[PDB]
């Protein structure tokens, strides 16, 4: 993920102008490849037509290069890519909203299961790595980075997700299918026998931690059915079709042909196609975009950093359940404790920034006196 | 399913024109009957033309061909597929979300319904089969694949979703209905009954168990509201008449008349009207693609897998609520158990993945002393 | 409603060309008759020009020819189409979303209202029958077809869905307001008597009612907002002027001239203009598909099948409630009571469906030995 | 709020047509003053360039109208249009969709609060006129109707939405805030001591409670919102620059010069400017129609029915908290007591309605005896 | 946030035209410095142009703006412009949608936890102080504005935000990552240490405030999540690169040229290119909306006043848990106690809005007596 928020806070001069200059996740790491093939395509195409072709060829080459450049016009390449990159660009912000977070379930674990002992402390433990372990599951699933971190179970063993019991467990259970779903099954069993020894004190609250940990299910499943059912490929065929076919006719359409002849449209020659290098820019540009986000657990500079959300959601989740369990700051009264009215002071930064309270569009609406009174 | 996510992870040179080779479940499939009927046909016009024609009645047809080549353009082709392809697309990933998944529901039975003896055992079998017993008789209802395995409630008592008791039940239930929702109301009752007799042994617990099966049961009712109210046959058959109407039109309009005549556009002919077989390529492909996506539970090689869905959701919930309850793994203290910050560690294949942790876009703005001073 | 998803099902050769000859539910139906009146008006005025007009009154009749055909193409109509139809088909298929089916519900109530006495059952049936009087009163006050089957509220208590009592009781609460609402706290203040009375065991059971009926008043309340709040008069007023406008234009514009004065685009004049008539067929069928759609509980052939749901409903939760309360097949041990892994059968007609299971996009990305050691 | 759904319930002859007389509500009254004045300056500025230039003078005049029509295809109406009204017509449909309804409240609150006697009538009344109370404060800020009837807390306490008691507990609450959101913290607290006190017999039930009463604070929150987050100045300003340009400009470029000079485009004068006035029509409509609906709580006639709501709301509540409390219909066995299967009577005009139930899209498959054996 | 609800209420004459006088949030504001750049740009190449270059160098010249304007139509500026702009004002109002307003939860604290005591009163504005602390931390993280106001978590002590406790407990569980949410851990653990110790009077109250809490995590979770995940920086980048390449196109292709050689489009030449102009007014305004809305929670004028709903949290937070807990007005009976049905009076400005209530669209179908009679 590239982060560009902080630059473009404010709507100043030039705002996205000095964004033009980033170079990581830029359209140009995207495009240069590209563009270089089509390059020398175009030039050696230019360099056959000025000094390979009799004049009667040369002739020929013209009517096909105005042929091309009449009928490029029929290929529908707004169309196709409108459509496919909106398509592309929904599911990839689904895709990270169903990337499934600890934090609800880890502060529901943190409260209801009961225990400063050693066995209070394993069974949070355990609890919320078993939500953990769930994610790393379909996350190296669904995701390359994630599988080059832990390309087999036994590497999750040895970083710290899965204990050797756990993973003889899931040995036994092998079904051929994925096994991710199997700890949401531990996590409810292991969540009744905490409610049964008495750790969690109701049965309401065993009904909020399995909603949380219910909630975590639904977001892994949504991100398997992403990995699973592609955007299918006959449109992704059509898509890279209409973009190749547009600037393969484009080599030809868009020579700059003698302008002896004086063909209309042809009058002025410069030797480089500006408007067919800004046109392959945007096309080629948006369907490389589409590329980059077609799969957003890739390793391209733009996917999600899963890597980090493993590592950061393991950290968190067992802070919480461990050393903050009923360790809270001291309970003292605050600021305003007798202030009818707090106004928290602002800054000279930020002075300018306090502004009167919104009190409803319908507030400096005006009326007679006589406009006002109730009728019978 | 055609599945090309690991294909298209990552960014690289030519991403998707590497599928573009790709045969099963390509456009290439279910263009080149109707493109071979079109090219056939172009090329007997083409014939008619050049070789069966007086030179009157030549000059008849290129009037004709100038006439329907400039008069094409009427034909809103790109407005009506544009509108219907977006509501296909729509309607067929709201179809995807519809399909029942019974996890959640097998975590929380095999949580919730108490008792390792045969009594229970048999409890918890019996749910789960009603939650697969329902999702299957919708799908059956829907799906040509699903219905082509059972052709009949006899099949589903042969394959195991039914036992033969279940079956003199549902006979004896039979309204002129669809009886797919018989089971929701069989696990209602099965439930209360068990909540009864102290297998489930809190009605907060029975609550959450009927909230999954319901929520299943929404997903059952939405997948036959897409199976009964089809797109209206009215927008199927204009979209239908737009594309055949244009490419009827193109076999007339797109001819290469004789060069002799020099008809403006007709300067250059060559015998394969490219421009044209490209736009078949598009418009064809794209309704092409709304007729695979329009019933997505056909047996289309892009529509979904609904019989391996079936047989994954019994394997899986009759494992979860049947081997897996209350088995868990050894609860040991994790690798991290007195390691206040865990560091798992990165393989070299993902050394470069690891981050620095995202700390907010303020993160990185530098006030002078001055300007942090609180005002009074 | 006219259902060819069967039709659909697969992508064969001319899929959709097959639907072309429907008639029920065809746009033919919607277009025949003002398709009509536009062709007669056509060649009433080409006779016009052709047989009743002087040499002077032609050349004026030509100059408004080409003016009307020139400038036509300021109407906007595709855009206003574009929207209109958009903001139509969305609101339809909300519509139908809203239609409230009783399942949830009637398998609580089965579930949860306990008592196989005549007293149970009455509560049972009372309970059900208030969520469907409901719907009904809905349904009446916002579809045509449903109205005429129940013009009064007599005929509702004639047709089984209102006792007289409930009729007496409802005309002395006469607000003048819809009555729609009243059902809802009926069945609210009988849950309250029936968790009083022990028929109902616990309030975790009444609030899970509560929630169930709760959510069908939402969706009523739904529907009587979406046929209130109409889509603005204004917009329609702008889109039928749009197409209306467009066609009128059309009359003179696509007058076929006399080939004589050979003016531009007038060289060949078919007598039946053929561009004309195809753009009446999309531009016109599109308004009459958005005509139709507009309000779905009409009596239009694709509008919703109220009444089939009203009856359909009543029988089934009747049933679900009464005949199927704590009336459960045999509970037998299943086909796979100790089959690890269940293998159902496949058909001869379903085997080629039979697939390995997608274990993730991840699965098959190769690692060296150096690759995958972690780093310290 | 005009409604035509009765009217566009069948897809009718002229459906659209006939709607289009409708003047109350209708596009003629929005544009009917705009037109008026475009018409005079069109016409100005026609009998200024016929009547007021000299013949070097409308040389000029004719070369401005000449490149103000070339040029006027510039502007990007349609794109700058298209945008803004579908933003304005989706915030409409959200804010009519957050308009609080207590319905769901006021059926818990009849059925929870329990008492026939003076303090549970109290009670019930109390908490349903909170409820109102919330509800009507948040739209006397938001709407100009309801601010009109009610232009101060005083009016609110004369007709009987707060009482004195109410309106000095306000007061002495008072922040320089909209006070909107005191009547849900009034709710929480007499709900909570309601429940203390044995009026609500469960915390489960002041749960529902509360819920329900939240759902309506999220509503309103949302009403506040879009009364307070208008859509940006800024595009109101370049639509509002969009269509005035393009019309400014149209009073030149749409002028018929001097049929003598035969300028291109020009050939035919009718003094009527029948396609510019089209435009206007279509144009000026589109973003008048954005007016009228970009704040629906205003006085238009398709602004909403706010002050109808708010009555209807305290009417229904009331009587269904107060006289419909503990107040049954006699329960007595239904016409279909022991019908297993109900059959409801069509009358004669609804009678071709009854259909045969949808069973399915897969029912209709027929497949060999061969096909159907299962494979070992 | 500019506000104009109240202005724009009603379809007035020149609505909008009114409020294009306005400077604050207005696109003026953000064009004019582009606009003077580009103007001078302009204005420099037409001086070069007429007063610096030969005869054959203005040949070559006029040759280029020839070119230029020929070939501008290839830039996809209003396709990558629409794309853009749809996705940021989607973004935009997300985020608006997850600003966390404590309300719902304060009066769930303010009912459920009790005790008029200092305990009490402590552990009510501890609870409710987390929530907004919570709050705060995220929008320092997210906020330009927040983070100038609260540069430091000494600030945030200082403010009274967090108390000194709270500091060196934030500090002690520093891990390397945004600690935003570590109030929601202690909140969990502060509301089970008040049900144990007999403040929350039971787990069903003590669910309903962690469900409160949670959903305020997950809005918080949302805000970071549109922090930290841009629009894809090659989105940015293409959209900059489109608009800006159309206008220094524009500063050569929109020169006048001599109208001495009566170039097509050239022979009137008006200094200034109005057409031009207005182009850029469109499409640099649209761009320069996308940069102010991108980052909604900068510093400009339509950007979210976050400080004031901070400041606004606060107040109404410990106003509603500390002075209005069991601070209820006295309960009387209302002004319609024996009312059967309730009449508010209306204002003389209300009097027009008194409507009679919508019964349904059905309402007035009139049947003949014939076509009522059920049939057998
Ligand atoms: N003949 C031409 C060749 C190339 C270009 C261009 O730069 O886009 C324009 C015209
Ligand atoms: N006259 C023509 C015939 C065919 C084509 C084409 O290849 O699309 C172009 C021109
Ligand atoms: N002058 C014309 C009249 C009619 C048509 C047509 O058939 O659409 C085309 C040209
Ligand atoms: N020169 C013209 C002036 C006006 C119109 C028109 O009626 O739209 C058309 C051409
Ligand atoms: N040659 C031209 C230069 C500028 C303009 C314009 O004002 O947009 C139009 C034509
Ligand atoms: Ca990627
Ligand atoms: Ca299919
Ligand atoms: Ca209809
Ligand atoms: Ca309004
Ligand atoms: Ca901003």
């Amino acid at each position: 993920t590239i982060t560009y928020t902080s630059q473009v806070a404010n709507a100043r001069l030039g705002s996205f102008s000095r964004l033009l200059l980033c170079w990581r996740g830029s359209i140009y790491k995207l495009l240069y490849g590209e563009f270089l093939i089509f390059l020398l395509c175009y030039y050696i195409i230019r360099f056959i037509y000025r000094l390979a072709l009799t004049e009667e060829q040369q002739l020929m080459f013209e009517k096909l290069t105005l042929y091309c450049d009449s009928y490029i016009q029929l290929i529908p390449i707004s169309f196709v890519l409108g459509f496919y990159v909106t398509l592309v660009v929904t599911r990839w912000w689904n895709q990270y909203e169903n990337l499934p977070w600890p934090d609800r379930l880890m502060s529901l674990v943190s409260g209801f299961v009961e225990g400063k002992d050693e066995q209070g402390r394993l069974l949070r433990r355990t609890l919320i790595r078993y939500a953990n372990l769930g994610n790393v599951l379909i996350l190296r699933s669904v995701s390359t980075a994630v599988y080059k971190r832990f390309p087999s179970a036994q590497h999750l063993v040895q970083a710290g997700f899965m204990t050797p019991a756990e993973h003889k467990q899931l040995e036994k259970l092998s079904l051929p299918h994925n096994m991710f779903w199997v700890p949401w099954v531990w996590f409810a069993n292991l969540s009744m026998k905490a409610w049964l020894g008495g750790r969690i004190r109701d049965p309401i609250l065993l009904q909020s931690l399995l909603n949380e940990m219910n909630t975590l299910r639904t977001q892994c499943g949504h991100l398997y059915a992403y990995d699973w059912i592609s955007i299918p490929l006959v449109y992704t065929q059509v898509v890279t079709v209409a973009v190749y076919s547009f600037f393969l006719t484009c080599l030809v359409g868009r020579q700059f042909l003698n302008p002896a002849k004086a063909y209309p449209g042809h009058e002025l020659d410069l030797v480089v196609p500006v408007f067919t290098f800004l046109q392959f820019f945007f096309y080629v540009g948006w369907l490389k975009v589409a590329e980059q986000l077609i799969n957003p657990f890739g390793e391209d500079d733009d996917d999600f950093e899963t890597n980090w959300i493993v590592d950061r959601n393991l950290q968190v989740s067992l802070l919480a359940v461990d050393e903050m369990h009923q360790d809270l700051p001291r309970m003292e009264p605050d600021m305003y404790w007798n202030k009818p009215e707090p106004q928290p002071p602002y800054t000279a930064a930020s002075a300018q920034f306090r502004r009167a309270s919104f009190m409803g569009s319908t507030f400096n609406i005006s009326l007679n006196k006589e406009e006002m009174e109730f009728q019978p």
